[PDB]
């Protein structure tokens, strides 16, 4: 019954805008300029980052940077916060999945462990455009050039992320679309660990069949969406690698910068 | 229109049973099927190993183990000239896909390029079971645990291959599944250096309907298997990043050897 999974599909959006303050339909009001009811203030180099805070509240080092904690490390730990911010709405949101809080705790952990920085990234494209990405709550807005300039290693961190942004966002999925989809990650089964993994794979058949269903009737024009969709799933596996080890290598270069243990906890290697 | 999806699968069908001889239905027969009627030699050690390499049809080494040439080594070599047999029927059968010899031949190269590899894991998979795989035109059967057992580098090559096959065959897919499961690998339009995406994306949409269909019609009871075919996609895409990589690694044991010029060729490297 086509009936049953548009109450899911409902359900699930509903509880998508409960938990997540931005959306994307907010996100493109605001990165679509024409949308001037209040626009973003622009970082796009260290003079612009500098002043990022006379309007803008950023608790971090207005001043100099370099002797004084420079600013690649302090634009690093910024998005390390912004991510585990991410980590606590996704994990509230996947309390509203129907089954998931009915999992083995176990396996509710590996899920949210393995799936959350892929729902980071899918998410962190609704904020993006081939020129940059929206922060602090939509208010500003950094350049992809300014953060494509930092320190050597902190230099290419965020670039994989606007490569995936932008092909994926050409798919055009809306909030309604997405909160299927990052439903459809956190219950995959295929993930390492897991103690019980058929009562999740029924969850996720019922994920992928509302899922089928919503984009059928959102996108009718768009040919084969849900297969495409599907596909990026690759993409996001590919940038949380590059991102693990790339993060390996601030660990032995720079000891004394720390790591949210929230975030060094779903951080098992390999 | 539903006959049409039904045509380009049995199009498929008939030319993937032209190009590939071993099918999954024979292969199948074969493995844990019972249907005795001609049985493989099975190698299960050493001594298995050599008692069969000079008796199975294997044009290319023969057994040598102690100082000439050791086991890991010419396993190794082994699996590369069947990989490079694959590439040309891999090969051979992309061109009877409707519309592949009308793309751009740049394009019809970068789609083999980047799409034998996961071709070849998909078809390996037909010749595995939890146990071994089949090998020799189906003539022999190398144990798993055997694979398992070798030299450091060449011990955990083909488990990961394994691992894959047991949970892609749970699909239970046969021949003419697969025929479309393999053309819609090849047309992907994701693959890095295409000159012109448009014609590619239109023939795997227009594949990923008659894939749909077949799966529909083929296993009405089996619930989103064609989400669940594509989402192992991004199964075999880490496979092939997994592959490759050990890959390199084996670069820095097997090297500087003067005769090995002309035979380093045929097997460039993919």
């Amino acid at each position: 019954e086509s009936a049953d999974l548009r109450a899911l599909a409902k359900h699930l959006y509903d509880s998508y805008i409960k938990s997540f303050p931005l959306t994307k339909a907010k996100a493109r009001a605001i990165l679509t300029g024409k949308t001037t009811d209040k626009s973003p203030f622009v970082i796009y180099d260290m003079n612009s980052l500098m002043m990022g805070e006379d309007k803008i509240k950023f608790k971090h080092i207005t001043p100099l940077q370099e002797q004084s904690k420079e600013v690649a490390i302090r634009i690093f730990q910024g998005c390390q916060f912004r991510s585990v911010e991410a980590v606590q709405e996704i994990t509230e949101y996947a309390k509203s999945i129907p089954g998931f809080v009915n999992l083995d705790l176990n396996d509710q952990v590996t899920l949210l462990k393995y799936g959350v920085h892929e729902i980071i990234y899918t998410m962190l494209a609704s904020l993006m455009n081939k020129d940059g990405v929206l922060i602090s709550e939509g208010q500003g807005f950094m350049t992809r050039e300014f953060l494509k300039s930092l320190r050597k290693p902190f230099g290419d961190f965020m670039e994989p992320k606007f490569e995936f942004a932008v092909k994926f966002n050409a798919l055009e999925l809306d909030d309604s679309d997405l909160a299927i989809f990052i439903a459809v990650i956190i219950l995959s089964g295929d993930r390492p660990g897991l103690l019980n993994v058929k009562p999740i794979e029924d969850i996720q058949d019922n994920l992928l069949q509302a899922l089928e269903l919503q984009l059928k009737l959102n996108h009718p024009e768009s040919s084969q969406l849900f297969a495409k969709l599907l596909q990026k799933m690759t993409d996001l596996r590919q940038i949380v690698t590059e991102h693990v080890q790339l993060l390996q290598v601030i660990k032995k270069t720079e000891t004394d910068m720390s790591l949210h243990p929230l975030l060094q906890e779903i951080y098992k290697d390999l």
